[PDB]
């Protein structure tokens, strides 16, 4: 058992409705509202096939760019320097008012959410998970604190072998509902949660998706509302956004807290805005200028041993679900596979968005070029 | 087989991608952009409690309206009359601009596509459904005409007992992923399509939910779109609606054309306001001025031998996918199951739009409770 969660509509009983469910009572009051929610959908569009390429300013700078954008697979990219828009690209078929699936940057968006309810005493970071979500007891969740979820420091047996459907990034998808379940399959995210063991060791950064679906169900567990909620009245709803952004759900309405958001970059920007501003937003302050310093900060360096990571950033961490580069510039990025970035550059006061499809979910080659035009562009940005 | 079918995307595989293949290349540039169509998905707010009642004008004249309309489960009310917004109505939790499930309203857009297509002469109503879909040789639909399909006028065993798993209509919803999958079950709503069975006979009125998943792979074959598509490019992007509409697609991506179109009540009034202004919208022409005379004008009065119609309306007939009273206002709707109207009153030149949630899908209780607030409203706008 995985204990009590959010209802999906009000007065709601365990896990409904389902796919077999939504169209009888009471369940299709709020089915009829929401059917995205339970069955695939596309959207019909109510506008009646070419790359648009506005880089302005860095043009000058950095020449080749556009050619730069293609060869690493972009969809959409925005860079924001201040308050204002001064470059954009998105590729042929991609509309600027499109949105797109943002993978791991999701992660930094949950973060933004436990800093909120850290900020306002519900959630203290300190505090062993099962001390939110008892249920966790017994599996490689119980003992670590959250602020140790938060950072990704907890040893967990988890194969990365995607190939393999006994697999646990595999299963986690099919627990889920991104690829199609096999029998025997947990029925849904929070159960397989609880499947997860390790060795009991913990200090050391391991980059493990399950964690982040652990801080939404703390999440939901100190605030009463579905994830899909608490991410919309905590972050979203406060950034003045230009669309709503979406988030995919397991059968139980459980969103994928780790990877299943998505927005248009111009609306991913104002995440970034928001960070550079202190943690305040439009509507609101959003996290605390504690939070918001101790993410610029970075993490243990010790902590981070990924390769993968510090061959290029030496002096890199983590934190607060957020990639500390640790270089000169300090930049920070929340990053996603297939080349997805929410780039900070504090010192030119801009916020780079690059949402994109290579082939790959990730290899040293698409990596290098993609940090190389984060980079440049960052550095195009400086007084000179 | 079932034949050719618009890829999802430019040069996609038959079937592809899949929801075990959409994050591989080169399916996930698409797939990253549309998950929706893939993965159940919910809206992240990007807005920060109490029905909204505005009836206007007829309240005086229909004092208890608002009663009625919660004892009739609504969810969204609207009257158009001319070009003017007259009266609205939102259950509480229900936002103005929320969009709902149309049921089988959505076979009256259907139904316009293919007029549309009839005007430019690219489907003759007169030829074979064979002619455009040779693939449905062999089957109920081998030797009946297209305009025997709009006019649901083939006898088919279509078994209706949903509680049977064995039935047609589950069998139908499980086909195009509206429940839950069983062994065996056909792949796709193209292949079930094909399993359907009559004695060949004709003439007799018979709805049945397959006629316009057939007209909407009419439409398919004599445009090379995707129904998603040609619903927005020959109907939704020329009526200046203020969202996009929705439809659930099955595992190929077709849409389920015959109920699972979601869209605001407002914009759902825009479809009537263009049968009314004779076919035309602000982005052009729909459908010719004859289509929409013919429908108004109604179907075979003796082919109409459904008493849960007739009872009620007498001289009552169904054409080109849209229900005829006869009555003496000359009232035509669109019709879905637990209470979905796009109610046509000519007499005052007015649209009544009411999207409902009844707990029962259809009982003789509901629609004389739901049609007496319909003429009651229609009569409410006569001179006086
Ligand atoms: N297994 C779902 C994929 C989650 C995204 C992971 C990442 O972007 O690093
Ligand atoms: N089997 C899917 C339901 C389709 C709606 C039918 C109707 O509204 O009459």
């Amino acid at each position: 058992s995985t204990g009590q969660h959010p209802a999906r509509y009000p007065g709601a009983a365990a896990g409904e409705p389902t796919l077999d469910s939504w169209q009888e009572p009471p369940h299709n009051r709020w089915a009829f509202a929401h059917l995205g929610e339970m069955v695939p959908s596309a959207a019909v569009s109510r506008r009646p096939g070419h790359a648009l390429a506005r880089l302005g300013a860095i043009a000058a700078q950095l020449p080749d760019l556009e050619q730069r954008l293609e060869q690493t697979y972009t969809d959409a990219f925005l860079v924001l320097r201040g308050t204002e828009v001064v470059a954009e690209y998105y590729r042929a078929g991609f509309a600027p008012d499109d949105r797109h699936l943002l993978m791991a940057v999701s992660k930094s968006l949950c973060g933004t959410v436990v800093g909120a309810l850290v900020d306002e005493g519900r959630i203290d970071p300190a505090q062993p998970v099962t001390e939110y979500v008892p249920e966790l007891a017994g599996s490689v969740y119980d003992g670590p604190s959250v602020l140790q979820v938060l950072d990704m420091q907890i040893s967990i047996d988890y194969n990365e072998d995607y190939v393999d459907p006994a697999s646990e990034v595999q299963t986690h998808d099919r627990s889920a509902g991104w690829a199609t379940r096999r029998h025997g399959d947990p029925a849904d995210t929070y159960e397989f949660l609880t499947t997860l063991r390790g060795d009991g060791s913990t200090g050391e950064f391991q980059y493990c998706s399950a964690n982040t679906d652990v801080l939404a169900w703390i999440v939901e567990r100190v605030t009463g509302l579905r994830y899909v909620e608490a991410l919309s009245t905590y972050l979203w709803a406060k950034l003045d956004a230009d669309r709503d952004a979406t988030i995919t759900v397991d059968t139980t309405g459980f969103g994928f807290a780790n990877g299943g958001v998505s927005c248009t970059a111009r609306d991913l920007a104002r995440v970034g805005r928001m960070m550079l501003d202190g943690g305040v937003a439009p509507g609101g302050r959003v996290v605390s200028e504690d939070w918001v310093r101790r993410v610029l900060a970075g993490g243990s360096h010790e902590a981070m041993t990924d390769k993968g990571f510090t061959n290029t950033f030496p002096d890199g961490s983590y934190t607060r679900q957020w990639w500390c580069t640790g270089n000169e510039r300090g930049n920070v990025s929340g990053i996603g596979i297939h080349g997805q970035n929410l780039w900070l550059d504090p010192l030119t006061d801009s916020v780079i968005v690059k949402l994109s499809s290579w082939p790959d979910p990730y290899t040293e080659h698409w990596h290098r070029l993609q940090n190389g035009i984060l980079l440049d562009v960052s550095r195009a940005l400086d007084a000179v």
